[PDB]
């Protein structure tokens, strides 16, 4: 979930925690 780890997903990008 954590856009850190999304990395360009939008769709985890949209899911997650800002840090």
């Amino acid at each position: 979930v954590p856009c850190s780890t999304c990395e360009g997903n939008l769709a985890c990008l949209s899911l997650c925690h800002i840090e």
